[PDB]
């Protein structure tokens, strides 16, 4: 209202849970802050590819939302919006209630696009995802169901998927998996399949030697890989690839059986925010500029990976860059800043900075993790790293980001530097 | 004088020089702040190992002192200090003049114990040294000499060296140039002899891989390496060498011929600072607790490779942790604090922080660099890193320090991390 701002928060993820926090923390009590979500629980996303392979539980790394945001002044509202109207600036929601806004953060993350490749939905077909514990949870189930009848094994990465990390850290922790249960020689082929134009791209052109390392990691567990391919469909249990060359023309068709799989999809923005006329880009991400402002509209923010950002190369098979913790909690503190400042008369020049991306993956006993900034060569850092440090580093900052997501966050989050002074 | 604390800064080196700026600074017009240095000019003393192979020359990476801190209320003394009395509170210096303080900052250095190992010294024979201009610059005329008349060459560490890196840096660079000269295959042997109990140790057991990677760099240059070494003597152009067990017994000896040499020396405190009665561990390190203050005397404290940092394991054959930049900045930041604290009543509880160690090293078109911290296993940060970005960052740096070293520096040393805002 006038004088009394309501600014609401949709998406209640990586950036959406402390952007709630950070921005009633900032608007203070004269403000109205809501955080609305689909599910009624926040869940650490890094955590899933080993809630697929069932070396954590659900009950791990997700808690109920609401006690801890209304603790702190948040209204939580623990239902999907359906549509935004822009200009009367109204959200409708999943039972048909509307909620008004005076600014709108948009931190809805990604749709999942398996209509991209008929057949790829888990609920469609052997091919799983590790994307959210749901899917996760359904991806182990469908584990133990290899387990019980060992068959081929396909995992990976789709055309336009822009989060590989995960996909080389699920296919790693099978692989131990499957040996600490002496169930290794079982499997009659093991194979990794990404739309990446080399092994260790990563999206974002290789990182220190991620290429070197990666690939002899694979052939290390006996994983058979192929790169610059795309996945046409799932079928009978099949799974159709195509790989091209640099130019795009095709190489080679394969048709792949699968007992077990899980590639990463592509992502898109969500139906809701993508639906908003003159928003958002083709692939329904928020064109925003360096304040997290939208283009369009002068009182929606956005954050996380619900915004676009522009491609620097492009692959012989669409592929994408991730959108990373460090980065996104940048994108966060800016957009927070700078609504701030529109309530109170000012231009918030606060930008989320230079484009970084952060991994941090476990192994078990040890973990890999890369650090790349900018986003274009020549880099400022360029750096790939594996040892114990990784799997400390990513078991305390899962501890810690759960923690903070129940206590509050004031903040400027990454203190994490706090270990140097 | 009495309400007019006069501080004096004893070196003018990489902590030295950024401590005077930063004590003037702190304590204003109302306080005398005097350098006093050895020479009359500065060295950036991490370009020394490429001016010993003659990719820089010396007024590249030097410039004389006196303008650059006078301009800033700095009084300098371009003469070493012979005696330092604690009790009366004087500094003895070459000519023999005393100078009298309040505080004393000792920012000494390194000691280069040739002594340690007769005929090792540069001007005893063939083994050469890059810790100082004015020794790469002999090692590189030494170099020209081996070109002319090419004969075996010997680089490495002596037994208690502290300083790893620029070793085999060295080592790799020499090698380049004389593939680049087209000289390489004139070379009858190529040694490297290290007190490391492992090639790539670093005197920080290890760090990322470097290990392997330092091991496959000095086999690919064709490189012989020798490990747990130490060297008893110099003499008729040979280097007499006994090699270890874990045990410390003798695995054998070899004599070495010599026609071009660089051994990186043993450190110790330097004479007039080892010399002041109960300041120093029997290596002649100034005893400092956290705050950078010497345990015995109040009104001295201590930075740079000058202070002594206990040991955290025993190797067979002795070696030292090296002390590096980012440490050592942080150790002058604490100790600035702490007497300005002092000369104002307060107990300044600043310290240098978390034990860290961080070395870049430029082979030419690309460097290796690592981080490590804590001091011991396992580590928060254990990175062992090679790229282009180590390359530009080593060169970008020393223009940057060389600058502020012009300039001036308030200041809250190291935001090259303004590269992340
Ligand atoms: C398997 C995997 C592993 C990853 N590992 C790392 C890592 O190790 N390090 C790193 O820095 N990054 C990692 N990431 C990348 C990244 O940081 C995450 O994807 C992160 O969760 C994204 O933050 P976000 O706020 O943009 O989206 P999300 O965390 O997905 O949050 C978006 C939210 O908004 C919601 N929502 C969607 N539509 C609606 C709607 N219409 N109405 C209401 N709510 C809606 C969601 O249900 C959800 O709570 C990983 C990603 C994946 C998939
Ligand atoms: C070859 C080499 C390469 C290195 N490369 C790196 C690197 O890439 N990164 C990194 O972080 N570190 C590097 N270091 C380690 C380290 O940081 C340096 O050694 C650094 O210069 C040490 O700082 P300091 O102030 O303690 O000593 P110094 O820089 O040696 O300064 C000490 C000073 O005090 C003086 N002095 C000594 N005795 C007296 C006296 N009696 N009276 C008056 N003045 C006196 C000296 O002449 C000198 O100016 C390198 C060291 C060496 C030898
Ligand atoms: C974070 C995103 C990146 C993708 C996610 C995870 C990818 C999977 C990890 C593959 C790594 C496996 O391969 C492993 O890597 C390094 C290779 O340098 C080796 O480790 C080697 O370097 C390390 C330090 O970095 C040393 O401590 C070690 O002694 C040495 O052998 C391991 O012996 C090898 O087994
Ligand atoms: C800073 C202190 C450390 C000591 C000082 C300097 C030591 C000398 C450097 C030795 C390195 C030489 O060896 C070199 O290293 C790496 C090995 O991972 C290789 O490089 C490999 O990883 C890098 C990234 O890290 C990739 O970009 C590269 O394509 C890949 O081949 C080089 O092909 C090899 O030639
Ligand atoms: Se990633
Ligand atoms: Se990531
Ligand atoms: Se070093
Ligand atoms: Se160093």
């Amino acid at each position: 209202m006038r004088g009394s701002a309501h600014v609401v928060i949709l998406g209640a993820g990586t950036g959406g849970m402390p952007a709630a926090y950070e921005m009633k923390e900032a608007l203070g009590s004269g403000h109205e802050v809501t955080l609305i979500s689909a599910n009624d629980y926040f869940q650490f996303v890094p955590s899933n590819p080993w809630v697929g392979v069932g070396w954590k539980e659900r009950d791990d790394i997700a808690f109920p939302i609401r006690h801890y945001v209304e603790r702190k002044g948040i209204h939580f509202i623990a239902q999907s919006a359906e549509q935004i109207d822009a200009e009367a600036q109204n959200i409708t929601l999943a039972d048909g209630n509307t909620v008004h806004y005076d600014y709108l953060m948009i931190a809805t993350g990604p749709k999942l696009a398996f209509e991209n490749v008929p057949g790829s939905d888990p609920h469609e077909g052997p091919v799983q995802s590790i994307c959210t514990v749901d899917h996760a949870e359904r991806a182990f189930a469908e584990y133990q169901a290899l387990l019980r009848e060992p068959g081929p094994i396909v995992i990976g990465a789709m055309a336009g998927a822009s989060c590989f990390g995960p996909a080389y850290e699920y296919a790693m922790i099978v692989a131990s998996d499957l040996k600490k249960r002496g169930m290794r020689d079982k499997i009659p082929s093991f194979t990794f399949i990404t739309s990446e134009p080399y092994i260790g791209h990563l999206g974002i052109q290789g990182v220190g030697d991620s290429k070197g390392i990666l690939t002899k990691g694979l052939k290390e567990e006996g994983i058979e890989a192929y790169t610059n391919c795309k996945v046409t469909k799932v079928e009978d249990n099949k799974m159709y690839v195509t790989q091209v060359d640099e130019k795009g023309e095709t190489i080679k068709e394969m048709v792949l059986p699968v007992k077990f799989g899980m590639m990463i999809p592509a992502f898109k923005g969500v139906p809701a925010v993508a639906g908003v006329e003159g928003l958002c880009n083709p692939g329904g991400f928020v064109l925003v500029d360096e304040h997290q402002r939208s283009k369009k509209y002068a009182n929606i923010f956005a954050a996380g990976i619900a915004i676009a950002i522009p491609p620097v190369e492009t692959t012989p098979v669409p592929t994408g860059a991730p959108k990373t913790g460090y980065m996104i909690e940048s994108m966060v503190s800016a957009a927070v800043h700078n609504i701030k400042a529109d309530l109170e008369g000012r231009k918030g020049e606060q930008t989320m900075g230079t484009w970084n991306a952060v991994c941090f993956a476990d192994m078990g006993d040890r973990g890999a993790a890369f650090i790349a900034l900018p986003q274009l060569k020549p880099r400022k850092v360029d750096v790939f790293a594996y040892g114990r440090w990784v799997h400390l580093a990513k078991v305390a900052f899962e501890k810690y980001f759960i923690r903070k997501m129940k206590m509050g966050v004031s903040e400027p989050f990454y203190e994490k530097v706090l270990f140097k002074m």
